[PDB]
């Protein structure tokens, strides 16, 4: 296996396939990349057994076919360290891979390609394409609400649902929920899968802004996402997600609208003097006014009063200010709508200007 | 106690005094600031019993005398959270401090001023002033070479030494050393003191980088620095600090000149394949040439060759590559000079264009 490639043509591909990886996987080879020259193409693959990322680079310089497995972080670090515009020449030599550029030379340890974990083939059942920025919006709107290492293992990832011509994400912790829905211009079967949170993370990071469409293929136990020269595959979480329809408030009749930043800043100051563990804050709503109060066990007390747009019945509600601040921080918009019912019902929060994303936070008795 | 002060006049002083205090020390009053209104000045003090920072802010608005202590981090976070141009009105109300600004109101717990640790008075035995820039240069040249937590406690700080008309710092961990001297235009007494690491950090932090001069007072067991409205006091460390004159190589006649950035990037690449614990590389010096090699327990190897200016005898010498990098990262210059003796002696490294700072690194047997 020989190839000579310009540094910059390797950097983005290396960075993408090092995503699954780690620097003691225990299983050593998981800390290696797989390099394959076949045809006029270098392919690079990294995996953690659950998911796999593969990148392809066109070889316009002379090459020879073959395959090996090298330490991913060492190889990336060498390529990154070499100067802007460097030509990088790579050669298999015995049990070692040689890397030369200018006056610099490296020989890395290898592990047999034949030994590199392969994900089983599987058949695609549902497919669609959509713009990258659309998938990226969908994930970023909701990712912060996934659980991390909950016993309820199906919460530790993100639901991707297709319905009508819409693709929707849903993430919940069991405490707060996020849902985002975008039209993507293709009639879709009605279908749900759960992508593991590590996979959501890798998917999110393969999306580079650009003009390359994302093609998605879903099978019974896998998902694959292909954009330009990058192909991501993951196992799905074999589990039953909650239904977000059962979580949204029922026709809330009390709408408050405020400046997102003014609201965020008020909650952020009040939060200083909230209970460190439970983070309860109280809202008092009244005609075009919101009062926020926080206390803590030391009986310190904050209070914020700000002008808002509200014409509903006066009411109080409590909730967790960290959850509310996470939503406000996700939204990044001019104005926010809080859809309220009473002191004993969840709140739904949205960009005043778009119903695409919606967030549900549960009431606290304070 | 009452005062009203514009956010932007309170923020910097608060950040300075509150910085190094925790959110929740065992001994709670050390987590508080002492606030004192007296004679048309607000004084803010923080301490950890070794060192103390005091800021003074002239009160140009109506105020009333008195003193209390409040949680440092919380008071800062409330003031920082308030909008630009906020006027902050504070008043002691029983045993709570009320902070009010716009329609935001906070009530903080207090501890009695009379319980706030008072550092003993002491006498100044040496005094000088210098430009803030000069102290910045002195500390930044050397701080990286201080030990972090050596059982030789005096190595964990920084020697400040007056000789003639110069101020000098020196830092060392017994393996590598930094020393930097600058002229300060006063005839000084020959004196040395050691400042603990935490004190060096604060000294650096207090340097806003305007041209308020710094005024330093040194006593038998303390140091004080005074810039603008800030006053920083620390205890000094006991023990016999090494004498850099003895660490500097006696006569490092072999002189090498190289581009600083080239040389850095070559060591940084080589280091990837050096032993993760011991970090050894080997330099081969020859006529106008430097070759750097590395290898690790995996038998992986790097080699860099670069052009340099050298006319001495050929020599081979091993180093801990992290030590060399640290020095090249600290030299923010075009060309570096290295000054060698032999394979078992230390190397001296300096800016080819300035002799103000010198760095000495002890060799490895590899």
């Amino acid at each position: 296996m020989k190839f000579t490639v310009e540094r910059e043509h390797l950097l983005k591909p290396l960075q993408q396939v090092s995503g699954p990886l780690g620097g003691r996987p225990t299983l050593p080879i998981l800390g290696n990349l797989l390099l394959q020259v076949a045809d006029g193409t270098l392919s690079l693959t990294g995996t953690d057994l659950e998911m796999e990322m593969v990148a392809r680079v066109a070889l316009v310089q002379p090459h020879e076919p073959g395959a090996t497995t090298v330490p991913a972080r060492k190889f990336f670090d060498i390529c990154r360290g070499l100067p802007e515009g460097a030509e990088i020449a790579v050669q298999l030599e015995g049990e070692r891979m040689l890397v030369r550029s200018g006056r610099s030379r490296f020989s890395l340890s290898t592990l047999p390609a034949a030994d590199f974990p392969n994900l089983d083939d599987w058949q695609s059942e549902v497919e669609f394409t959509l713009p990258q920025a659309t998938m990226k919006r969908l994930i970023e709107a909701t990712q912060f609400s996934m659980a991390h290492q909950d016993v309820r293992y199906y919460l530790n990832g993100m639901l991707f649902e297709t319905e009508g011509e819409e693709l929707r994400t849903v993430a919940t912790d069991g405490h707060r929920l996020a849902v985002c829905s975008m039209p993507i211009g293709q009639s879709l079967p009605s279908h749900s899968v759960i992508v593991p949170r590590k996979g959501v993370i890798e998917l999110m990071r393969m999306l580079d802004g650009g003009d390359n469409p994302l093609r998605v293929q879903i099978g019974s136990n896998n998902i694959r996402a292909h954009v330009g020269d990058f192909i991501f595959t993951s196992k799905l979480v074999d589990g039953r997600f909650p239904d977000y329809r059962r979580v949204l408030p029922k026709n809330p009749d009390k709408h408050l609208e405020a400046g997102c930043d003014l609201l965020k800043q008020a909650f952020a100051r009040a939060a200083i003097l909230s209970n460190e563990k439970f983070r309860g804050v109280r809202l008092y709503v009244s005609e075009n006014q919101l009062k926020i109060t926080a206390n803590n066990p030391e009986q310190e007390e904050a209070e914020e009063i700000l002008d808002v747009t509200y014409s509903g019945a006066e009411m109080e509600i409590g909730f967790n200010v960290s959850y509310v601040l996470d939503v406000l921080n996700a939204l990044k918009c001019e104005n926010v709508r809080m859809m309220l019912t009473d002191s004993v019902s969840s709140v739904q929060i949205e960009d005043a200007a778009s119903q695409s994303a919606a967030y549900v936070v549960m009431p606290m008795r304070l």
